[PDB]
């Protein structure tokens, strides 16, 4: 079962259905759903039955393609007109993760020159699938490129869950941990539980234990004391959107970790494929930050941890300025210097 | 009841019983338990049925005095000798907060000249009560001293629960919020839920609303995004033990809060009575950091939030270096630096 990370679990195309692992039922139960309509896909994304930027893009894509089937039309222009309506719909699920819009826009552009309806449908399916297989390679290369940053026995801190179920498989930020365990370098990782949704203790602690990876859980507030007491070597995280300048919007807490890392002068690393980059957003300040249902903070896995009417500020992401970032790892390699210049030279083709 | 903070709820002496608020049940329900044995006081402390440094001291003191009544002996020296076994037992309760040892030690000293066993016993009670009545007055001064630091309409962030039920009454870090409320000084409090025990979520958010204080709940990981997005103007926390150095031992998370505060150039304040200072240790490294059962982090109320056997690191406190401290508020007023020399002057009265 220590190989489960190398197999697709988050989302699978079934031609007539889209099967997704239900992440809200972990760590307790491992259940799979059958999404059949875009309402289902919209619901899975919005309520986090499926989460993690890359995997959300893939699902949204399979979602648009599955839904385009029942678009019984004569015209291709009309087909596009109808297709655009379903796209806007699934795109309004969650704001921050660029991958969502990026996937949808990719499938949209794949039928711009389409000549027939059937050719379009096929295009959508093929383009969706290609997106998934492509994500698999990048994750694989991201895992490789990043491990270069760690020496044997390093203690790495991380936040949220940027692993095998947040992507097609393998993962991004957690990917190098699966490889290091392959190359016997005794890496020790400290996973922040990631409140309020707890992606760290519920998914991260879950999948790494599954892979026979050494992982210790800690609350988020314990970061600082842990960097000191445990002398962690570095901090590696994924991302939901990287601005043209390096500003990375990621799970809420990341920004606090980056400022903490700098204080302890511990390198802070961000790993994410090109699909998560947004070259048209100038800086992090222009990145939409999603604020979710407040009961997220008032309750947990079922019952009360706060009075009912207490007002809460529930942002699901923050922004880490590129200057607190020691490096960003992508499928093409590791950037360090001037990110604006690096981001660009990176999108040569 | 807004004025509920101005009345003792944490611990109350009853000659043949000690009544406390069962803090485990908040905010769900408000329940008082009767403590009648040394084992009870010991249970309530270890299980956090009563918590917060001063309340722990006041409560421990009453237990010692209470258990001393069972001591059968005409020999005063045999009496004190026995008082010492009960004292060690009560003291090995929890290690980090000095108020426990301080109160227990203060009571032991009250009988060292005792000529009679009945005198000594009476002595212990009077001394216990006096510690309680004195904490109330110190809380008052501190709320009134820290209020000088805040202005109308400014946002303040705090952590854990250094208030009304963690002390005799009124509280410390939270004291000024109540005092500001009675004079209509518009203050917006931002409370960190404080994982894994959630004293901020279940206690602070509870007593502040119950006082008409404008409070907003956030997770511990939201602090960085909040200090910037809400333009936080300051941070005020309580304390479990301050070394002659000024190094403050407080609820896990304080340390990171102090460092996030320094980055954002936001003043950081520690509010705590003299009984919380420890001049016997020269710095934070000399302060015992209690590590609690890892279950507090893997689950809550029987609802697990992680794999049941994932390794955990559960420190309930961390150390904030005096350098990251803008000021320390005591019944004596405010200290802004050169702490050693300063608290040194402090204790010569
Ligand atoms: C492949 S994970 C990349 C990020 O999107 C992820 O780490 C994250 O920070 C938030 O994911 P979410 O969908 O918000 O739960
Ligand atoms: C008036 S309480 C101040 C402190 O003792 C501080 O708030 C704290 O950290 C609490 O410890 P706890 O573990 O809850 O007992």
């Amino acid at each position: 079962m220590t190989h489960s990370f190398a197999v697709p679990r988050s989302v699978e195309w079934k031609e007539t259905a889209i099967t997704i692992l239900n992440q809200q039922k972990l760590p307790d139960e491992t259940e799979y759903l059958e999404l059949t309509t875009k309402e289902d896909v919209f619901d899975a994304i919005v309520t986090l039955k499926v989460r993690g930027a890359p995997a959300i893009g893939i699902t949204a894509a399979f979602g648009l393609a599955l839904a385009a089937k029942d678009i019984e039309t004569d015209n291709v222009t009309e087909f596009r007109r109808r297709l655009e309506d379903i796209k806007q719909y699934l795109n309004s699920s969650r704001p921050t993760a660029i991958n969502l819009s990026w996937a949808l826009e990719r499938l949209s552009h794949s039928v711009e020159n389409a000549i027939s309806v059937n050719e379009a449908k096929t295009n959508l399916v093929h383009e969706a699938i290609q997106i998934q297989v492509e994500d698999e390679e990048t994750c694989r290369l991201i895992g490789q490129n990043a491990l270069q940053l760690f020496k044997k026995g390093d203690r790495i801190m991380t936040i949220c869950n940027a692993g095998s179920i947040a992507t097609s498989r393998y993962g991004t930020a957690l990917a190098p941990f699966y490889l290091a365990k392959q190359k016997d370098l005794g890496l020790h990782i400290y996973a922040c539980e990631t409140r309020p949704v707890l992606q760290g203790s519920r998914l991260t602690a879950w999948e790494l234990m599954q892979g026979g990876i050494d992982v210790t859980l800690i609350t988020d507030s314990m970061a600082a004391h842990t960097m000191k007491e445990k002398q962690i070597s570095a901090v590696i995280v994924g991302a939901d959107r990287i601005a043209k300048n390096g500003d990375t919007a990621n799970k809420i807490g990341t920004y606090g970790l980056a400022i903490l890392a700098n204080a302890f002068d511990i390198p802070f690393f961000v790993a994410a494929p090109l699909s998560t980059f947004d070259t048209k957003v100038k800086c992090g300040a222009d990145i939409p930050i999603e604020e979710r249902d407040p009961e997220e903070v008032r309750q947990i896995s079922g019952v009360r941890t706060a009075p009912s009417n207490v007002p809460v500020f529930n942002p699901a992401f923050d922004i880490t300025p590129h200057d607190l970032i020691s490096g960003i790892i992508t499928e093409k390699g590791i950037m360090t210097g001037n990110y604006e210049e690096e981001i660009e030279q990176l999108f040569k083709g």
